């Protein structure tokens, strides 16, 4: 599914991502925006052979079992499938384990370099929420 902006505000606030760590829910939908463009469905490979997957593209060294990253980790215990839903439950679940993993939101390198310290509010400005 592509979200709408404030689509996707308003679900990421009902699963509980607005202010999570102290994040405010406008880095959250920036970060939505530059990873996937708002698409759940979307997947990129890396070019360490490790794949990103769904709207806040989650790894799968790291974080999901995709059955074809070697030597890696499943840290949110989940498919990677799981993160292409249209529900975001399973992305939101794990992007709440990442945050929390020491680095913040700097996780996210497309964070980092197109969302962090802007006026990320912009991203929520007339949203019904
Ligand atoms: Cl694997
Ligand atoms: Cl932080
Ligand atoms: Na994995």
């Amino acid at each position: 599914k592509v979200f709408g902006r404030c689509e996707l505000a308003a679900a990421m606030k009902r699963h509980g991502l607005d202010n999570y760590r102290g994040y405010s829910l406008g880095n959250w939908v920036c970060a939505a925006k530059f990873e996937s463009n708002f698409n759940t469905q979307a997947t990129n490979r890396n070019t360490d052979g490790s794949t990103d997957y769904g709207i806040l593209q989650i790894n799968s060294r790291w974080w999901c079992n995709d059955g074809r990253t070697p030597g890696s980790r499943n840290l949110c215990n989940i498919p990677c499938s799981a993160l292409l839903s249209s529900d975001i439950t399973a992305s939101v679940n794990c992007a709440k384990k990442i945050v929390s993993d020491g680095n913040g939101m700097n996780a996210w390198v497309a964070w980092r370099n197109r969302c962090k310290g802007t006026d990320v509010q912009a991203w929520i400005r007339g949203c019904r929420l």
